[PDB]
């Protein structure tokens, strides 16, 4: 039987995978992506400058050096998989079941699933390569740099239409592009019928993106399949992340008042044995960083630890001066492997 | 007016000083070390896999990479300049205080002083160079790997006397080698001293290190001057920590302490004094953990929390980086000709 089955293969879960093994814990990790990554599969072209230690390279180089981080010490990955009840028989043994009707079993279980299910839209880029785009956009955080543009937002998500209205506030001119038919979301629509700058394009799709910027964008109607290119400024594709619709309501924790799971001052749950890791989890130190994530992993690790051998030792070894790496070690220094 | 002083050039000093440039503030870095990187320049040469998203290379390397992200936005670095009182004026009025008498101002002030001052020893390599050197420690965690062999360990403090102990139950010899007469404590040389195969050289110090891996030791007897050739299996170099031994003691602002001489951390780098904030190995929360990776994740708080204290109004936290303005420029350079 597994030592520990962690819920979500983003970084925490990931990084919580390695620390777990580091600790010699077996580890049982399931995603419902066909790849692991979380939310870093959403934005792989986009440069990332504030993780610790890592100079400024692109989401996709980091998020290879981090899954095999995850893997270093093999544990059993169940992608595919969506995880839908979890359940506490006793001490120490726990029950995590899927929407196959497959359960597993652990001693601890991890939860690591950020906001909820990630799907990321596939993008065709053609002209250029997705990777050197620069105006494509996968959030809206500042808005300032959309003085006066012609803005594109595909989904009509209750996150696409918010951020079509703060948009609006200060843009020439935005475009919602998403298919369906009538847009999700009673709320953020009251908001934007009177951004008299909204054009609503229902039952349309963004087809392809044609230096380094996008300059025109290929529209297509779902049914007639007629085309028509549109220039724009900037792209910005939602994905629809909404806290509060995850797992979490029906598996039998106390959760906060944001539907984050509460950690009571670190990635401890109402439940021992249980512990969230990531986005999930909210205690005093969170950040909504990477950096956050892998913190919170080890923390996570650690804990189940010694909630599964009580007598171990509260941290894990060094890494610098753990056993288990030193046949590497003079391979990476003999070679120069970095 | 600086916006925040932070104390201490570590890993948690580096990426305070970055973060709080990522949030538009001003920022002045003090270290007492020669050079940055804290802890990180006592083991350049070793391997550091347990960082998050950092393929396994040189702790040098990391820490280039480190610093470097520290002083992205360029700020007051104050290096060979050791702090010894912190002093709160008023709100948005910090004195930061250094040994020679300078007097800096801040409105918010940022304590990365790990567990107080490290002074690496220099060790002098003859032979080999010591980045590719492998039987050189610095610290013992597992020591079934000392299993017949002859280990040196350099210095007498309670770590490297229990370190010599536990790594005597099965090496063939263990050599201490310090230059203090008793360096401190009773017991622990008490335990080691009927240990028979134990040698214990006080008031000797290493002079050269002889090879890979270091196969011979020059050692120098202090005072005298005499010097001998021991072969050795692994050297260990022992630093010493002790928590206890901070400004934070004797300064003219009281935070309150964990009792193992951990800043108390109010949940996190909060501390007990609004505009003090302390990051790194030095704060005691219950998410803490002894890691780089934890050093990181309490600055990014710390310099989100100062920023908060200077403008209440502010976003409570950072802009990520992914979509952040000021690097948008340098991306598309980065972009462009693929710099990565
Ligand atoms: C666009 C964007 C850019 C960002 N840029 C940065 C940046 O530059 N720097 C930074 O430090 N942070 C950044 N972040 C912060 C972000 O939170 C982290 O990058 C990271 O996503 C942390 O997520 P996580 O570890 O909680 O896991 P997530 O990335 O949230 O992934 C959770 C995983 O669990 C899966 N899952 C969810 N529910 C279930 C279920 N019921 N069963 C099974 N699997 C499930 C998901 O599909 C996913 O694979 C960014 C965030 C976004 C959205
Ligand atoms: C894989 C791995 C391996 C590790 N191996 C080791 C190891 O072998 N040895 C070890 O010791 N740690 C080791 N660590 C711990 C790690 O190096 C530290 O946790 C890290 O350095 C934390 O940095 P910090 O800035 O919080 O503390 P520090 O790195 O200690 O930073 C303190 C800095 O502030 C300065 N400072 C202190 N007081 C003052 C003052 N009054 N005025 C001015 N400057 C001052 C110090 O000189 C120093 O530059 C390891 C960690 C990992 C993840």
């Amino acid at each position: 039987m597994k030592d520990v089955t962690i819920i979500g293969g983003g970084p925490s879960g990931l990084y919580a995978s390695f620390y777990a093994g580091l600790r010699d814990m077996s580890v049982r990790l399931i995603d419902v992506q066909s790849e692991l990554g979380g939310k870093m599969r959403i934005y792989p072209e986009k440069i990332i400058w504030d993780i610790g230690g890592i100079a400024p390279k692109p989401c996709h180089e980091i998020l290879k050096d981090t899954i095999k981080q995850g893997l270093y010490f093999k544990p059993e990955v169940h992608l595919n998989e969506r995880v839908v009840d979890i359940r506490k028989k006793a001490e120490r043994h726990f029950e995590v079941e899927t929407e196959a009707g497959e359960i597993y079993t652990s001693k601890a279980v991890i939860i690591a699933i950020g906001a909820g299910i990630i799907n990321p839209k596939q993008l065709d880029v053609k002209g250029v390569e997705r990777y050197q785009l620069t105006n494509l956009h996968y959030v809206v955080q500042s808005y300032r740099r959309f003085k006066d543009k012609d803005v594109l937002i595909s989904g009509g998500g209750n996150t696409a239409l918010d951020w079509a209205h703060d948009i609006a506030k200060i843009a020439k001119s935005v475009t919602v592009v998403y298919r369906k038919e009538d847009v999700s979301g009673h709320e953020a629509m009251k908001t934007l019928v009177t951004d008299l700058n909204v054009k609503l394009c229902p039952k349309t799709r963004i087809k392809y993106l044609v230096e380094t910027h996008i300059s025109e964008v290929v529209l297509e109607h779902v049914e007639s399949g007629d085309r028509h290119t549109v220039k724009f400024d900037d792209v910005i594709i939602s994905h629809g992340f909404d806290r509060c619709n995850t797992l979490l309501s029906e598996t039998s924790l106390d959760m906060h008042d944001d539907c984050r799971v509460k950690g009571f001052g670190n990635t401890t749950t109402s439940i021992p044995g249980i512990y969230a890791c990531g986005d999930i989890v909210y205690h005093d130190a969170k950040s909504h960083l990477i950096a956050s994530a892998f913190s919170d992993g080890a923390n996570a690790a650690n804990l189940a630890k010694t909630y599964i051998q009580p007598d171990a030792n509260a941290e894990g070894y060094v890494s610098s001066h753990h056993e288990v790496f030193k046949e590497a070690n003079k391979t990476i220094v003999n070679k120069h492997l970095y």
